[PDB]
């Protein structure tokens, strides 16, 4: 059991992961804060991303479908050069 909500203010700050570039393909929230649900079924090119809010939502597109699965991405993992 888990569920959280928030508006649009002082969001980008010590509290939740701020994913830049990734936008929710459900509501349209970008950047995506918190956990970024990245589809697993979809290809690496047509990879989708849903916000924790739209994590329990169902979206079906040309490629994406309801059967497809989603991966809860808490923190963003990259090269972190430097
Ligand atoms: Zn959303
Ligand atoms: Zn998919």
């Amino acid at each position: 059991g888990s569920s959280g909500s928030s508006g649009q203010q002082m969001q980008a700050e010590s509290g939740f992961v701020q994913h830049v570039g990734f936008k929710c393909d459900n509501c349209g929230i970008e950047p995506i804060q918190g956990v970024r649900w990245h589809c697993q079924d979809c290809p690496p090119e047509m990879s989708l991303d849903f916000c924790d809010s739209c994590s329990d939502c169902l979206h079906e597109t040309d490629i994406h479908k309801e059967d497809h699965q989603l991966e809860p991405i808490y923190r963003s993992s990259g090269p972190s050069s430097g």
